[PDB]
């Protein structure tokens, strides 16, 4: 009755072949989708109109491409992004794309200048383009400066050196995005799919997110319905690790820039249940490093916990989003519900799959322990609204101990009444 | 460190994900099937020879439009381009009936009495939704037509949900994912694919995955991202053959598009995880007490145990050569025959490579037995399957006529 | 460094056959011994000095045999023991647990004889009750109303001793507390070559449900005579252990032998060589994997916290529990971490010895007006007394589990801990 | 199906289909009766008590397959005394029993007049004592001279530089036995099992003969039946994976001989069927590394093949042992039929498990394969006569292509008619 639902039959399943003979068509998806959705704001999605039925329809993160438009043309698009925000919570992280050394008919000082731009105005991420080896992110982050010490830097891989490199590069990035666009036509494009797989999976290992970007919905610029290789692209890249996918044509200049976002919407609901955990878990577990961090001991604790008892949801408080990170990269089924009162890192978080902020905006309670409380009520009554949690379910509360301990380490598992 | 050795040897999928690697190059012989449609656009023998060299094994002619005579032009143009390398490749000639309620229209029947006429290999069957629905293909067969193989395709709801039943009266399975993103929320055909070859893997039998892998290649002359996954993962989730429609029968680019099937083909096979396909495939598979069965699965260990260069198998139906590709080996399966049709429609196994024999038997049986194994070992080392010093798996019978290939022997080169 | 120790190597193998391949003679147990030691009282054992020894020793069940002796014989034998423990009232206070062995027999599974005696054990307060010649789920019923009302605390350990209480085995599961694999009469009831079918069996399934087993009958038998036993009977220890018994037992070794003393040290050094030797990455997986989902906030805490101490090299997982029961559901999933479990109920520190890997601190001081003040100095009170015995040091990790509401039954939190 | 109803409920096969180890144990079935040939090899320790040739008969009829003689005690000529009634007690019945020498040790200028006294009485096999580095196990071969270039030598680990240096020990041995007896002074007694496990796994992993040995059914020594203790220590060894278990004084000197080895005969037999296979060949599968042995490669295919149908034996031809010992390091639950024109190598194939030795005594047929062909008939009406083998049943035959090829490298699947 429950357990028809969200391909729990494929998912108990003991082996992988068995549980990819057992996904079923007839299996509804209960859960909320969580891979989260990139779009790139362009003529088809500048008004602010268009801007909340894009919100509506699941996007987490507008993409600002400064390989065309002016300063002024991007301080429109970030404006236009902001009023449809607050002219409904649901954050909306705002992401700057460098123009790179792109030639159309290392860091140039145009990328140095648009990155400053980036700062003046806020932005959550920086995408940044043909990052080749570590000293190249050391370069941007450089010019954002210490004024944009907060933002995030995705570094894309669009090449051969990228791709070997790649290590060296994660190991100073926040992240990566499988860049496939320039990817196929440096490398090989029967090439790519082994360097996009590859680098999600270390990607998943490492615990930093990964995007899936370009031509996942090419079709749908022109037409309503993708085709059945895009709809494949889109399952595929969340089942291979993909924190967040990504549509630019299809939102940029085409003509469904909606209804390209409700479609990856509704690919990433299906695959999310099909994602075969027990295998998942299980390999992340063994080849993960034993940690003295008790973060990161709480996190797997309370993701385990939460596969046991069927947990609705994991509530996190995180000043920062990083207890929320490291719960995410256990892929729990259950949504990673992660109350903050930074509005920065409410935004950003949305660039770890399964994660779904909520701003916390009350002042402190003179004691803690009744603002920790207050909190997590808060967590449990936004849950409720928003169809994550229903009376009866449990949920597994992650929080700190003592004030500025630094360390979500407290776990405790609770029924929702 | 070529061929994906790497992560093949991985303790773990995750792990055989991180070691991917773009350098490592494939060096085995592309084993995918790749159907393409015939069409205005790759009617001609020229056309259809530029495909053959390009990798094309399956033509497919699509009964939903032109005449008998139409396709019996297309029927006499593949045989001529096939006869004119006579670097000879068998092609299958499948049918791919018009359908729509009846299993069978009227006119359906004209079709497959046509097909058995000209002596097509294969049928797809549209919209099959139940075992009936095969069955009255196979008596419209009728009599002349017993060795014909039919492909049902999965078009609907219905056939998703009664899957088990038409594989198990079907020789073969088409994700037909055109009609099924239709008849179903597009969203989930992924769903229905990923289960279907799964299914069809674990019960040995050749599953196709159809419709705009490259469609975009209908006017332009490289795929788009997404189209060069779609076929990649194809490949991954096990599919024998993949199916090239518009991009071939009416594009700008049939040549191309049955090349980067080739292409990705050939990469996605190498990053096949064969450990835990292969123990996957043994551990759910069941006890047999057919020796073909024991023979195949023990001569696949073996040849995974000495990292064979191919499985030479002796056979006339093709069947061991499938028994053989049912459990997925790294190595090439060179099937021996006399039999013309079951060179070519043993295509529709992943990794099979057929070789046509056509020596009047000789005299004694076990010389006749050896030489069509020398035959296979020298077109192997002419086509680049063996080198000298690598180890082959030979299966064969035990005495002439039994019906049987229970014997096995580990060989060098 | 650390790493050459408790057998880590082989415990980070990737494959059965490579653990054992990698087992070490020379990578020395460090933990503490975790599989609790039941010693047969008997003329050998009998006396408080000698029962002082075996405390020493490793003793933690005393097993009253009452197939022999009188009421007043094994009243004795009770007050012995507990004046033997009480010596010891820190560093030294050890609780053992007093438990009663029926004598036993289409025959009634309760002998008359059997009620008197196990009303004389609820009268002295034992334990644990050892049930004989249980072949159903009634016979065990039929023990719960004898010991009637005052006896609803006590455990019943189901004895299967023949071939239909093996093949009831289920139904006698269910309904028992725990199991003890009786194989010396069971050696006898089935061809003695089907005996450790079995004990595995039973072991296994007892492992899989979270509930207590006991291997018992003739493993160290020479040392009745002998002061050192056979290369069996050392092998039987530690196989039994690493089937997964939460007890082993003493029988003839210390009832009646000349040297109950060393048998029991004998089953202290092989159970923690064995314990060491367990591979608990495949059998902590197969644990969770086989146990079914579950609502329990108990349970639920108990496996996360399970998980967390394996992530850390935690020292100890300390658990303050009323009942022995949060303490028991983290130890079915054989934690390499000690489980100190805090309590006020001396009863359960006593029974929750027949927990593989449970170490029971009695905590006696009065209720903090402040709950969670009273909680804050339970937890301490575990945290010294496990370094005061060798537990913890400066710098280990432990994982705390405890309850939210004063009032519930649950231990719903846990935390992670430096020690300092 | 064609095989019983009552097949898959035997031979613990529910235990052995289970998807995991804890569910194995939990499906351990005490009335399912083991059918398989019993297959550990019996090593039974000649003394007083079985030194007439009326007992040594009962004892080859209870299981013994190998005779010790423990030169730690009585004269040469005591020992050739034992050594032939052995052999008569064999030739007044075909069951090779094989002679092991058991050297006193603490190389002696005693063991080189016993090892030479061994040669000239035709032993089969040498336990040599106290092997504690490879070079010792050169003395040994010296000593034996080139009169005794076929002779096994099996090395007894007994003190702490023997474990140590086992890997280098067993490079050069044939075989390794346990000796737990001395092992259990020099190291603690309770490390001992420790130093077994290891040592079975390592010489299951490399292919070599194991045997386990000392007080395993000590106290039948005087009574008729032994502890549970005892027998859970035969089975345990047999769990480990030892090739062979060994009788000291419970057939030397102790009053119950030939109970003693019967009690090893039955407690083995139950613990082979409770082998799970499905994890020990996998395990034993991807830690061997790959092979350009045809002998090798065609074992491990032939054993694959004879569990996916129940092959109720593998008849195998060989002139030395070696093919069969290379199908017996993969464990098949089916019998092993070693053909054999060599009387010694059908006495020292008992040092492998699951290894049923047949001689063949007629000359060569001019068409060898008429001779194979012939063979195989011997092991298959062999097979028939004791039980191994009926009419319905599958074998699978493994023989060479071209004889004098050095390499057994075909096999065939084969109904029993």
């Amino acid at each position: 009755a429950f357990f028809q639902q969200q391909q729990l039959p494929a998912a108990m399943a003991d082996t992988f072949l068995e549980h990819l003979c057992l996904l079923d068509i007839d299996s509804e998806p209960v859960a909320a989708r969580s891979t989260s959705i990139i779009a790139t704001i362009g003529p088809a999605s500048r008004s602010v109109e268009r801007l909340k039925e894009m919100i509506k329809a699941g996007m987490n993160i507008a993409r600002l491409n400064f390989s065309h438009g002016s300063h002024e043309y991007h301080a429109e698009s970030i404006a236009n992004v902001r009023e449809a925000v607050e002219s409904f919570y649901r954050p909306v992280a705002i992401a700057l794309d460098t123009k790179g050394p792109e030639i159309r008919t290392g860091l140039s000082e145009q990328d140095v200048r648009d990155l400053r731009f980036g700062v003046e105005h806020g932005v959550d991420i920086v995408f940044a383009s043909f990052v080749r080896k570590a000293s190249d992110v050391a370069a941007v982050r450089a010019a954002l400066g210490p004024e944009g010490h907060g933002i995030k830097i995705i570094s894309k891989i669009e090449n051969h050196e990228g791709v070997k490199r790649f290590d060296e590069i994660l190991e100073v990035s926040d992240g990566i995005m499988v860049a496939r666009g320039d990817l196929g036509i440096e490398i090989p494009a029967e090439k790519v799919f082994l360097a996009q797989k590859m680098m999600i999976g270390r990607c998943n290992l490492a615990g930093k997110p990964v995007v899936c970007a370009t031509q996942m919905l090419e079709s749908m610029i022109t037409k309503p319905r993708p085709t059945r290789a895009e709809t494949s692209d889109v399952a595929n890249a969340v089942l291979d690790g993909a924190d967040c996918i990504m549509l630019s044509g299809e939102t940029a200049k085409g003509n469904f820039p909606v209804e390209a976002v409700k479609m990856q919407h509704a690919i990433a609901r299906e695959a999310e249940a099909a994602v075969y955990h027990r295998q998942l878990f299980e390999e992340l577990r063994r080849a993960a490093p034993l940690s003295r961090d008790p973060t990161e001991v709480t996190a797997i604790g309370a993701v385990e916990a939460a596969f046991k008892c069927c947990a609705a949801a994991i509530i996190v408080l995180t000043t920062t989003g990083r207890s929320a990170q490291l719960l995410s990269r256990y892929r729990p089924r259950a949504a990673v519900i992660a109350v903050t009162r930074s509005a920065q890192a409410a935004r950003q978080v949305h660039l770890c799959r399964g994660v779904f902020p909520l701003l916390y905006r009350e002042p402190p309670e003179a004691i803690w322990a009744d603002d920790v409380d207050r909190r997590v009520q808060f967590g449990i009554e936004s849950g409720k609204l928003r169809g994550f949690l229903r009376v009866g379910d449990l949920v597994i509360v992650v929080t700190g101990h003592r004030p500025g301990s630094g360390y979500t380490n407290i776990m405790r598992v609770l029924s929702i009444s």
